[PDB]
């Protein structure tokens, strides 16, 4: 070792942390930083604005497994974040936030960007800190990025700022420790056999068992959860978070059947899931029937809104292939699960085909839907869905894609936060990840306009990206709650705008689709020249299952009528 | 069958339901509908003179039954009057509740009375800082915040809930109150993974000079398992403050008087629920210059501090430390060093504890207060049983002395790694309400003393036999050796000759002062036999203690001692 | 100018800030400046508990009018100060507590008292910082300084703290700025003519007009306010902290007709007070004639529950002067104001007379308020009440104060934040701001066990004070809440301490009365021999105007039943 500027001992850090690429926006305050990434090749994914950096980040880490990592320079920079952090710390996802900061002379003198950064972001953070203490900056880099892990808290974002002068101080050799420069493991708590068993005796005691997946299943390969539902004969439901788990044609799969499972299981087994608006707050108005059991690698996902008659803290693979140990010897009952999958068969079929041939809406055009179609048409063709990462952002679109996206190597999209805009960057981030196939995101054009100029990043670093526009120039899922519920439409229309004609000015392929038929030639030509566009002209008369369920209204109790009705009639 | 109650009431039985038999607390209107609700379902209240107190009692209370104590509190300055005894049990990692009043949802940010950020101010040093507005949720919170204290999303510790007092007396819906959120609870059993234990296994297989120091989490287990891995490992045994009494005092692993020579020469350091805090040198290089490290622990506030394992185990300590154990099964320790160093501490320590009876009158002819030690120990199995007995130390020099005098004791609390002057008092009542067939011996320095001295008047109400022993040297005293010493100017550090023993009777307690050495046993076999009593000891002021000669008081750069940060100036020199 | 370590220039910049005493409680983090000081001679005023430092630093400020000071060492000399801390900001009034901390280097990794004091205080402070730059801890101190003041919020509380490795580095002479050392006068802001002239077309138009004095009313001597008081004809009343401003004589002065002078005034005019629980939020249902003026230097006393037809943001003595000014060739209607003090002279002088012969309650012990009645019988003879700080503390007993304390030169007591424990350490700031009369504090038995060993301080410094306690056995306003409206006593009662003992072992001059008889030799006894407590054993049967009130059941719009029930009133 030798004597080195704090800058120099950042990037090593994160280089043998397993860092390959940071995302960022650059800065004076975080110059010192950048060049050294730049120095040991790092690569630097420059972005327009610092909060589609976050956003990178988060979707690198929810895909890989691998802690990703932003930077961002003093004032500004850092205030771009907060939206990207939240939305990180929303979805627990680990992720590392570097921010430019004053020297440290001129603390509270009004110097260029002194704000206070961590009291801004310590409440959406697990950590927020200015390292002031040149010979410290590593420690608190290694004790940072355990602590994103979940360490004293719970999985998501953290932030470090180091002003300039401490960036610029050397650190002798003998304080560069490498228990700090090191990549660490993961933890893996593991299971008590006595919750193992109680958890096997609620199973062979349940006549409807249904497993909802959620966060932590989804940082598993869904083989432990598959041998358990095989064990359990139990029912299976995903999250928006927990897509590609299980196989479609699995027994258990009924992803049409998400009402009907609710209203029916006597036993709720949640694996690394929130019982949060998503799923009714685990209410008894939403789960009538339902005696629970809780499954985490963390209490985020044991102690929120029901607790269990079982509460597992444990590594959820071990804790799944435990049960399902347990279960030796247990012929399950699955004449519930067959049934609501034999409707599901049906219904999820007559769906997809549908998606096909749905008719124009009333003002002449396209029905969302017809995107997923045509995607539907397509694979096996010019893409494998199957190996493709799938991401669906905006209000209508959004709730169309749940049910038009059915086959994807992975999912993401505006995640329990609701975040409009992470379309393109979570695109950027997923496809720098898996170079092999072009990743589809299909947003909304409110959304869009959030990042549009994110396509300028996929061209620059040539992330091979498809984004499918759908354009019914409107905030939809707003402008209907408008009509419906107050009869007054206002602030909520948007204009004919010529989103292909904005991707071909940053140097993207585009082209704009008014005829249905049209579409899947349109997308044949955006995968095959990636980055590309395609601005499909869509309907304003359609409303998607969000929209008629009351999303858009914020009920009292729910965040929907129907569950909102339920929880008024238990409240009585 | 449930019906529609008050949240009052509702508290009030999630409490009883969730094990608390006893609340400490000082009435005021904001609180007293849950006060009320308490007292009618027949949990105990242990009313204060400050409600500070009141939050060390629990303090107490969780530290030696493991069962999460509570204390309620009114707004604004009763609130207030918790944050030190709040920010020590943050500190030292003890779970327990606080329950705070408020204004009316109605009157906020109006000036009505109390109408402070009670929530911001404790969010800091808290798990979870709430206040609950929504009366049918109220049972859900409460629940949460339970298991928020035992370390669920954050680490053990304390939490704040407060209820403004128009919701206090909303009804709640039958339907609404759900079992799963009254019931108690219990804890939380991670358990190692086998190639963890096998990767410690081999790197115990590889030392020659393995020592463990254990720490909180290791004293919330029986010790059982711990000793298992002393015997499999052969590894040399330290404790901290705060992990005294899980290894026999004749186990030949524990060597309590050679603490620099196990941390000079260790080459495989294993905390056990310990922090590598000020108290471990920070685990520093400077301090371990030989060690390895392992860390063991239920939670990474004792795992990732300043210094990172080789390997970090996160489970129930107990079972990791059993799974270790039997992994070691067919290895034969080198024990070499560890009996050398049994050895050698067999005779400083026994030494020392002769020496204790014997110690000399400072040059101002007081006692010196290691007398105080040495009469305790000559009454062990006299009229007291000393490994039945809670001892309590607090001060600055006094608790400096107080760590080498108490070597028998069934259980140890004293100021914590917060120093927190104040605690002897009422750590001494939780302690003796706790475990009443039980002695419970406080020893205390003046100037800590006065800090917490009417609660004398708490434990006389609520009869809680304690024994306070007051080395009374008219001083801050470890403050006016630094002042002599670095500073060459003693100014702001002496207190007077006070009548402690006075104080005591005022208060309908026992108190006797005591100026002649040879009348410390008969002092403290009086006040065992007239409990709650005090004996205020005039102790020298020419006496240092080990804190004192190694410059505490100085607070370096770099460690919290001149040796420690000697050895840390050093390190950075290379 | 020479260089000198930070905590030199921390010592002289108080000296030069007008700062002849510090109180506080040593340790070592905090020692670098307590023997700075020592060695310029300020007076250290060390203590038995911070937060005794802190209520006797506010006591000062509140009677002087020049800022006080207060060290404490870091971890529990800090929170020890947080309850005096939020009484002073609270009550408003500047104040600075400078704080240890741990060095730099050990940031974050658990040094001895290592805690966000920052954070905690932040909420209750106008400013709280960590000094980590030697050169600007000069203009830190300065700006602080300013900010307790008022600038930049409002006044009250700031904290301060230097890391000690800080603390012990030197500042080259050019760095230390004559401007940041020296002492700054009060603002000044002067009243717009046009304002003026608008509030004194309102008096001319009232025919009750009534002005409630405060906080900011009390930092002027009064004769601005009186000559206000005799352009308008307005009837006057004060409030706990601003008592003293007034001649009882005065036609004006209607001290027994709080409840007449709200119900009735048709021009309320606010000097410096807040509209607080303490006058009734300035609701409409407690005030229902009055329009509302409000005068203030402060919008902290201008904006709060209610506007003012007219507001004033000055000086308020400049303020009351040109509106009196204003008032010129205007004849006042008096007939109400009048009416109101014939009625008072009665009510006010048979309330007074009547507490030298309160009969015993039912339980053989002295009301408390033979205690008023034998400080009045001593006026003239053996003290000068109207030379004499009085203080008053407790629950029942703070009630009963507020009607038997009516000579004074200053009061002090709990404040608005209700905080029990202040009368032994505000006797003792009062005393040394104050050396030639013995200053006279009555309490609950209750409130005093809080700070009871500050005895000793006052003792060890010489405060002649004296401490009148009303020992009940019981925190006895509650006891009483408890029995009226829950029928169950329980955690109320205390014990028959001996607090004259207690004075006694801590070198005071004691004594304890059972019999009302013995209370004025009792008294001049204590005064002949401060600092000295008179123990008075007095009844549980006695309830003060606060619990007939139910102060202590916590209404649901008002603090008190009467105001509560016409706020139900107003809102159908
Ligand atoms: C750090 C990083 C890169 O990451 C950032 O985030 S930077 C953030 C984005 N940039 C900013 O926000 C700008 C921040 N800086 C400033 O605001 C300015 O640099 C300053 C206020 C600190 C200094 O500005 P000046 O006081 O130098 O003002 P200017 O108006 O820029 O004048 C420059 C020069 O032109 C001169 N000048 C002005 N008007 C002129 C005129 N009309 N004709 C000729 N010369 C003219 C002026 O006198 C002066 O010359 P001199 O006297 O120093 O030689
Ligand atoms: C408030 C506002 C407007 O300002 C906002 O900010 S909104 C923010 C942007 N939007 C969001 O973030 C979305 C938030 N909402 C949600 O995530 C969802 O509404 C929910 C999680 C709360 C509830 O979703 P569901 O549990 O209904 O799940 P979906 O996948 O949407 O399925 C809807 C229906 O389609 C069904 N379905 C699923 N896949 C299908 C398939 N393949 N074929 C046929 N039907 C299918 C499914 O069973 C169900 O029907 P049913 O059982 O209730 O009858
Ligand atoms: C800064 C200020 C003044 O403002 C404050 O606020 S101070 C706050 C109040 N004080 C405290 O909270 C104390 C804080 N400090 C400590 O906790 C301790 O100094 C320390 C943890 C940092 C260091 O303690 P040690 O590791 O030195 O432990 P001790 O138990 O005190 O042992 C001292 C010595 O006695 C030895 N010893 C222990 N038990 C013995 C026995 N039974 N017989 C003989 N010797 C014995 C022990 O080995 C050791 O000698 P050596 O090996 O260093 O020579
Ligand atoms: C909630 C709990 C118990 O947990 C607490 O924490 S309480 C905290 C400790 N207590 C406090 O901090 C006190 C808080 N409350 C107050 O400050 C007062 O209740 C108040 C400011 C809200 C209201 O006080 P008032 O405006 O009633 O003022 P007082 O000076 O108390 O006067 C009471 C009555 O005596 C009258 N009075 C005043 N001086 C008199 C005199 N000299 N002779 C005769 N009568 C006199 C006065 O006019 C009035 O009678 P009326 O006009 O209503 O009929
Ligand atoms: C940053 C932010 N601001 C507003 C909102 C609120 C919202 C949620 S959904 C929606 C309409 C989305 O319009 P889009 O054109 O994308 O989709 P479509 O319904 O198919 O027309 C709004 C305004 C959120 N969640 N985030
Ligand atoms: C609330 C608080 N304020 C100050 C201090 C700082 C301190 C730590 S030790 C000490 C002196 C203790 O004197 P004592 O009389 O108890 O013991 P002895 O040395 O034997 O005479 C001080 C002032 C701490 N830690 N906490
Ligand atoms: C730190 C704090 N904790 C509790 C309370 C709540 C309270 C306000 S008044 C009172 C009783 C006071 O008893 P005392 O004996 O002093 O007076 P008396 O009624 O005449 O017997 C309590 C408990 C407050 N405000 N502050
Ligand atoms: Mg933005
Ligand atoms: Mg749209
Ligand atoms: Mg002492
Ligand atoms: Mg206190
Ligand atoms: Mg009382």
């Amino acid at each position: 070792r030798q004597s080195v500027p704090v800058a120099s001992l950042v990037a090593e850090f994160l280089q043998e942390h397993g860092v390959d690429r940071v995302f960022g926006l650059q800065g004076g305050h975080i110059q010192p930083i950048w060049d050294q990434l730049a120095r040991r090749g790092v690569r630097i994914v420059d972005v327009r604005d610092e909060g589609s950096a976050v956003h990178m980040a988060h979707a690198h880490t929810e895909l890989t497994g691998q802690t990703a990592v932003a930077m961002v320079t003093a004032g500004p920079g850092v205030t771009n974040t907060v939206t990207a952090v939240a939305n990180a710390s929303v979805s627990r996802i680990p992720l590392l936030v570097i921010g430019g900061c004053p020297p440290i002379p001129q603390s509270n003198m009004g110097p260029l960007q002194d704000i206070p950064h961590t009291a801004i972001l310590e409440p959406i953070t697990r950590l927020a800190r200015t390292l002031r203490s040149a010979d410290q900056v590593l420690r608190e880099f290694d004790e940072a990025w355990a602590r994103a892990s979940g360490d004293r808290g719970e999985p998501g974002p953290v932030y470090l700022e180091i002003p300039t002068d401490v960036l610029r101080r050397d650190v002798p050799p003998a304080l560069q420790m490498r228990e700090h420069l090191r990549a660490k493991p993961k933890r893996r708590p593991q299971p008590h056999p006595d919750d193992v068993a109680a958890v096997a005796d609620l199973i062979r005691a349940a006549e409807k068992p249904a497993i909802i997946s959620g966060r932590g299943a989804r940082t598993t390969d869904g083989t432990d959860l598959v041998r358990l539902l095989d064990a359990s004969g139990a029912a299976y439901l995903d999250t928006q978070e927990s897509r590609g788990l299980v196989p479609d044609s699995h027994p258990a799969a009924v992803g049409s059947a998400r009402s009907a499972v609710m209203r029916d299981t006597d036993l709720l087994i949640t694996v690394g899931r929130q019982l949060d608006y998503q799923l009714g707050m685990g209410s008894p108005a939403v789960f009538p029937h339902a005696k629970v059991v809780r499954i985490a690698d963390t209490a985020s996902e044991l102690i929120d809104n029901r607790r269990g008659e079982v509460e597992i803290l444990a590594e959820p693979g071990a804790a799944l292939a435990a049960i399902a140990d347990a279960l030796k010897d247990h012929t399950p009952d699955t004449s519930w699960r067959d049934e609501l999958k034999a409707k599901h068969r049906k219904r999820a079929e007559d769906y997809r085909q549908a998606l096909h041939s749905t008719e124009n809406g009333a003002d002449g055009h396209i029905h969302p839907n017809r995107i997923f179609g045509a995607l539907d048409a397509l694979d096996g063709d010019v893409l494998d869905l199957g190996e493709t990462i799938m991401i669906a952002d905006g209000g209508d679109l959004l709730s169309f894609g749940r049910l038009g996206i059915t086959k994807a190597r992975r999912y993401l999209d505006a995640g329990a936060f609701g975040c409009l805009g992470v379309a393109t960057p979570f695109a950027i981030g997923a496809a720098l990840a898996y170079p092999d196939r072009p990743v589809v995101a299909v947003t909304g054009d409110g959304a869009f306009g959030i990042t549009a100029t994110e396509i300028d990043t996929a061209v620059r670093h040539d992330a091979k990206i498809v984004v499918i526009v759908s354009n019914n120039r409107a905030w939809n899922i707003a402008r209907y709650d408008q009509a419906e519920n107050y009869g007054l439409v206002v602030g909520t229309d948007l204009a004919d705008s010529d989103y292909a004609g904005v991707a071909r000015a940053f140097g993207a392929h585009g082209e704009r689709v008014t005829d249905p038929a049209e579409l899947e030639g349109a997308i044949r030509r955006a995968l095959a020249n990636a980055p590309a566009l395609v601005d499909v002209v869509t309907t304003q008369d359609a409303a998607s299952p969000d929209s008629g369920k009351g999303l858009g209204f914020v009920p009292d109790y729910q965040a929907l009528t129907p569950w909102n009705d339920a929880e008024v009639a238990r409240r009585q």
